[PDB]
Formats: C-alpha cells, structure tokens, sequence
C-alpha cells in the first residue's frame, strides 16, 4: 500500500491501516486495555515515523528494490532471488520493538513497532503476496493501483471492535504468512487478464482507465477491511508478548 505522507492518511494507506486497526481496538470493550492505545497515541510520532520510513530509506527499502516488502506464502520467497522477504523483516522489528519496550525506550520500540506494522500491511496486499511488482506485467499497474485505492480507502472502515485477536501463535512471522495465504488467494480479484487489458486501454481511454477501477474495487474492500482486522490482532498480541505479562 501507499506511504507517500509522513503523517497524513489522505496519501498514507499504511498509516490508515493502522489508524483503523487502533480504532477497532478502541471500539472494543471486552478484551482491549485501553492504555494500550493511550500509548500508541502518546508515541504517534514515532509509529507513523516507523510506518513511513518503511518506503524511503535503507535498510528498509532494500536500496529502492522495496524486495523486504514482499513475500510469496507458497515457495517463501519475495522477488528477488536471496533476498530477504517481509515475513523474516516484519518479524525482525517486531522483536526489536518489543526488545526495545521492555527496556523503557519507547521512541525506539514504536519507530521499531511502525515498521513491523508496515511489512504486516504490505503482505495483504494480494500483489505483495505474489511477487507482482511495479515492474511485472502490466508495468505500472502497481503504483497506479495503490494510488488509486486512497481514493476509495474511507469506504470501507471496520466499524465494530472484532479484530482476528489470537488469529495465530505467538511468534509474528506466523501471522505474516497467514495474511500473505489470504492476500494472495484473492489475488485474481485484483490482476487478471480483463484488469490487465483495461489497465493497457486505460492509457488512451477513460472509459477503460474507470473500467478497471471498478473491477478492482470489490475485492479492494475486503482486502483493507481484513487488514485492519488482522492488524488489530497483531498490535494486541505485541502488547500481550511483551506489555508485561
Ligand atoms: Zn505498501
Ligand atoms: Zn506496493
Ligand atoms: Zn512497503
């Protein structure tokens, strides 16, 4: 997803993802202890520094190939041979923000906790999951395509407080994947060949460049509003690990 503003939502898809999956914990009131949130916003700089840095500089964004940010459920690999991928990356911050928390540096363990969320984000979106990137038939698509989905993101918030809590283990790298297994099973519903031709006709034809846009619009919903969920889940089971207890 998109993180072209630092600490916007209007262009920040990431920041919006989190913001919406803070909200579902907020909205619930059986199993959510609402100092946690009280904390995240307390750190806000720091988490959406976390988030944004994701997409604009190394190590994170692997010298512009952004090859962390993407992971293939099905051989465990992103797009580029012996690279690391966002299942290993996004667990990696996990612990060091976690690390960072129990020893009472908060600004380090929420700009830690921003990044993990970033590369949990990443992985439900479908073409994260596929190894489809900005470069992969039809070029541009990508970034056309995430830049679209802020336009319609605010249709499609999670209004009630059930996140997936507990949706896997303990261990983050299993809810990495397992976002990843869902994203890429819907990845038809976003590249295909009808989303490929019109893309291409989109050039030339508004007719087309609206016509894909509502191809894709459908499972765009459900994959931002399973997102936010899961999201929801990950940020409790942090606080769980490592929130003294
Ligand atoms: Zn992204
Ligand atoms: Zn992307
Ligand atoms: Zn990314």
């Amino acid at each position: 997803w998109s993180a072209q503003d630092k600490h916007k939502e209007g262009v920040n898809s990431h920041l919006w993802i989190v913001n919406r999956a803070i909200d579902i914990m907020s909205r619930n009131t059986t199993l959510v202890k609402q100092d946690r949130v009280a904390q995240l916003n307390e750190w806000r700089t720091e988490l959406e520094n976390g988030i944004y840095a994701a997409d604009y500089e190394n190590p994170y964004y692997d010298n512009s190939t952004f090859a962390s940010h993407f992971y293939d459920p099905d051989n465990g690999k992103t797009y580029i041979p012996f690279a690391k991928q966002a299942k290993e990356t996004g667990a990696k911050y996990f612990k060091l923000a976690g690390e960072s928390y129990k020893n009472k540096d908060m600004k380090q363990a929420f700009f830690y906790l921003g990044l993990s969320l970033h590369y949990l984000g990443d992985v439900n979106q479908p073409m994260h999951a596929a190894n489809f990137t900005n470069l992969s038939y039809p070029q541009g698509f990508h970034s056309k395509y995430e830049n679209f989905v802020d336009t319609i993101k605010d249709n499609y918030k999670v209004t009630d407080g059930n996140g997936y809590w507990n949706w896997k283990g303990t261990n983050p790298e299993e809810w990495i994947h397992g976002a990843a297994v869902v994203a890429k099973q819907d990845y038809s519903g976003i590249v295909n060949d009808n989303t490929k031709d019109w893309f291409v006709k989109a050039a030339v034809s508004q007719e087309y460049a609206d016509k894909w846009r509502a191809e894709v619009t459908p499972m765009t919903g459900k994959r931002l509003m399973d997102a936010q969920r899961v999201t929801a889940g990950y940020i409790q089971l942090w606080f769980d690990t490592y929130g003294d207890r």
